[PDB]
């Protein structure tokens, strides 16, 4: 066929109830991550070709970076929480990759500060329960589908995207082939 499961996407043979529909995991200190959301703009192809009434998720994970990598997980948290993604997405990725002036935790805060989130506002977001429970929400999540590379994507905790089998010499195909097998697996 047109879409083989083991080619464009494989199935966890451990299904994951009760996941969200589509569901993207990355870290601002992955490479391709960076690719994935600076260059590609994946998560929003994706995004405009999805079906209606199914939601996009998109989580930190842990096992990049250490001791900064949690406190990007925490960040992101709070991003969530805030509803600022896309306002400290792109200098976040900068921050840890291009500039490499995102060093530690105060570093990750000035990029909120930079984005006019004030700091009364950071800081007691932070420090809520309500964003323990996403750094808790985003842990599951990745703890759910064995999760142990970035970036990845799952669509109804049944299948996992395959970016590897696909053609990467045009760089607007291959983002327009996974967008339409997010699609795709979305319909099925």
């Amino acid at each position: 066929a047109q879409y083989e499961d083991g080619k464009q996407y494989t199935t966890l043979e451990k299904p994951v109830a009760g996941a969200p529909q589509v569901l993207e995991f990355f870290s601002f200190f992955c490479p391709h991550c960076y690719q994935f959301e600076e260059v590609l703009h994946i998560s929003d192809n994706v995004k405009k070709k999805l079906p209606e009434g199914v939601k996009m998720t998109k989580y930190h994970v842990n096992f990049m970076g250490g001791d900064l990598g949690k406190d990007l997980t925490q960040a992101w948290a709070v991003a969530m929480a805030l509803g600022v993604e896309d306002k400290v997405t792109v200098p976040l990725f900068e921050g840890v990759q291009k500039t490499q002036t995102i060093r530690s935790a105060s570093d990750i805060r000035d990029v909120f500060i930079n984005a006019g989130i004030k700091g009364e506002e950071y800081d007691a977001a932070w420090n809520s329960f309500v964003v323990k429970s996403l750094v808790a929400q985003q842990e599951k999540a990745a703890a759910d589908v064995q999760l142990r590379g970035v970036p990845a994507m799952f669509v109804n905790g049944k299948y996992q995207l395959n970016p590897q089998g696909m053609d990467t010499s045009n760089m607007d195909v291959f983002v327009q082939q996974y967008a339409d097998t997010v699609k795709y697996l979305s319909e099925k």
